[PDB]
């Protein structure tokens, strides 16, 4: 037990989000205590959809990540049949009240292209919006839904949490668990 870059998740993100992602990874059965790079992810992805969800006017995002999968799935049913939005195969990250539609949020360390890709695969008429610890950005049909500032508050913190585990030579590690 107890290794770096668990002590180091807990003293960089905040409470909330750290709970939330011990909860999530627990409830489908992962250890953030021995799988601590995937704990990692799963709060910094977290963070980037409580950021971007922040990026909009006052409530015009619904938040699906972070909340336990059947509560997840009941505000989602909720969105499609006041909507008529067709129900998605596998849970989105959020709900654009303004646009209408779903966001599959990503947040990858390999390359921009291949992981919308990949993530395309899983399909097939939700959004994509990747970031990267790089500050390279794709989303589906080059709308980026969000403004210019928004999205370059999230890309400012992709590379600050990349320059801190580096600090810490925790980012050789992170990069090649992907
Ligand atoms: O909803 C998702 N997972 C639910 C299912 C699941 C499983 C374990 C913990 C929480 C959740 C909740 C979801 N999963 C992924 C990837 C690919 C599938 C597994 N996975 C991760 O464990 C992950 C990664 Cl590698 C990086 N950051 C965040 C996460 Cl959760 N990528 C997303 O963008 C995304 O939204
Ligand atoms: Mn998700
Ligand atoms: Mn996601």
């Amino acid at each position: 037990r107890g290794s770096h870059m668990e002590d180091f998740v807990r003293q960089c993100f905040n409470p909330m989000i750290v709970e939330l992602a011990e909860k999530a990874m627990k409830e489908y059965g992962e250890d953030p205590k021995i799988e601590t790079n995937k704990f990692a992810a799963i709060c910094t992805h977290l963070e980037v959809c409580f950021m971007y969800s922040d990026g909009g006017s006052k409530h015009r995002f619904e938040i699906i990540e972070g909340r336990d999968r059947i509560m997840a799935w009941t505000v989602v049913n909720s969105i499609c049949n006041t909507t008529g939005v067709e129900k998605p195969k596998f849970l989105p990250d959020l709900y654009d009240y303004k646009e209408n539609r779903f966001i599959e949020i990503g947040v990858t360390r390999r390359e921009v292209h291949i992981y919308y890709l990949e993530k395309a695969n899983k399909i097939e008429k939700t959004h994509i919006h990747i970031f990267s610890f790089t500050g390279e950005e794709m989303a589906t049909k080059a709308d980026y839904t969000l403004d210019e500032e928004s999205r370059a508050r999230i890309k400012t913190r992709l590379f600050t949490i990349r320059q801190e585990m580096a600090s810490r030579s925790l980012w050789d590690s992170f990069r090649q668990s992907e």
